[PDB]
């Protein structure tokens, strides 16, 4: 049996979030990137961490966010977002429900504090993501872009999952439509 | 004196009511807008015999702002909201206790803080290391572009903990805050 700890970023201590940072490049990179916008994305919310003699073997993270969503009343609404960036396990650790342990943490977060889960999902790890009951998003995505208006995003089109929680009283989610996300540098979702 | 720090996440329904509740009796309007807009980050929590007396909160958001090259920045951006204090211990340095505790999250993981103000804090803020903001301010809508946000009586105040790739702040110029529903800022 495994149980991350929930840490908030301001909580984490220098050692362990270049410690972090350093897991998680290497849990992506096979010797498409996991940059330094990705893991800027990562910061700023709670941190779910699981070592083994003192190293990070897994790691994920949720921060906040605004969800863009219109309903065919043709309404608006900027949905409170529980965004999970960052989740990773040691290549030799995998297999054996860390990763379960990690996303069990971010979800009582994201239950506890926003109306919305989303993310964006390695193709590695979607099997995941659906077990754990996400809803895949089918509609188009796209980014509210400073200078250009809504912008569409064809490369995330069919990769986000979303976990409605706390759905504004009678708004109902229809996956097939369009949602919006709010704007950081870097790849949007 | 000392302000404890809780994730929306981990306060039970009791203490949620409870701030919500001595937040807008503090406010004598606080709409349920501004409630929600203090919702999903660190709230500064400072109680005596189970009567929450000190509340503050800061949240995750974006600031948008333009440098000279006209390349644009996504600050990660700590937003301090609903500060208060009951109005029978106010004066007795709670407030500035929510305030040093809010301002330990922003420095352990934003690139930036940021809070809207009346001129009557305006010192204060300034003492604490805040820098005021002279520049022009705006909302990035979602049908609408940048738009302006017109001036009230509160001024936007910036705490610049982190910025990235060495970039420096000209307060002059624009800064531009991400949409919510309420009001922006
Ligand atoms: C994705 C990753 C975190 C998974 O970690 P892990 O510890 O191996 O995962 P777990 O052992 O906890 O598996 C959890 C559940 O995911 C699901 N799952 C994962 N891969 C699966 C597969 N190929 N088939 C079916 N279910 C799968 C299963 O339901 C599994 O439960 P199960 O094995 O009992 O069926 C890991 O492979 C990784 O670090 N990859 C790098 C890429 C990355 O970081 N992606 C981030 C995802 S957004
Ligand atoms: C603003 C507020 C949170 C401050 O709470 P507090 O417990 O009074 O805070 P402190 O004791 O740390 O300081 C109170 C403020 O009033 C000042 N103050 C209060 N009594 C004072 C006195 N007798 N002499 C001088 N200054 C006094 C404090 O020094 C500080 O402002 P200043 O230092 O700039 O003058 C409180 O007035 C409040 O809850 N107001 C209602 C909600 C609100 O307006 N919040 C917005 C916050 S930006
Ligand atoms: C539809 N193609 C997508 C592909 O683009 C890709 O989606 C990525 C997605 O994998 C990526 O997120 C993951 O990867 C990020 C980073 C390591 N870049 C790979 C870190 C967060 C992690 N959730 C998103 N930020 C961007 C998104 N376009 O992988 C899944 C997919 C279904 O094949």
């Amino acid at each position: 049996i495994h149980t991350a700890r929930l840490i908030h970023t301001s909580d984490l201590d220098q050692e362990t979030r270049d410690g972090a940072r350093r897991m998680v490049i290497e849990a992506f990179r096979d010797p498409d990137d996991f940059t330094d916008d990705d893991w800027d994305h990562a910061l700023g919310g709670m941190h779910a961490l699981i070592s083994h003699h003192g190293a990070l073997i897994a790691h994920g993270a949720v921060v906040q966010r605004r969800l863009m969503y219109r309903g065919p009343d043709g309404r608006g609404h900027a949905l409170r977002c529980g965004y999970v960036e960052a989740v990773a396990v040691r290549e030799d650790r995998r297999g054996d429900g860390l990763g379960t342990a990690v996303l069990d943490a971010l979800e009582q977060v994201i239950r506890g504090a926003y109306q919305i889960g989303a993310l964006s999902a390695s193709d590695i790890a979607r099997p995941m993501y659906i077990a754990r009951g996400w809803l895949s998003w089918e509609g188009p995505t796209s980014v509210l872009t400073p200078t250009e208006g809504i912008v569409r995003t064809p490369e995330d089109d069919r990769s986000l999952f979303v976990l409605p929680v706390d759905l504004p009283d009678g708004l109902e989610l229809d996956t097939a439509r369009e949602i919006t996300c709010d704007w950081r540098s870097g790849d949007p979702w």
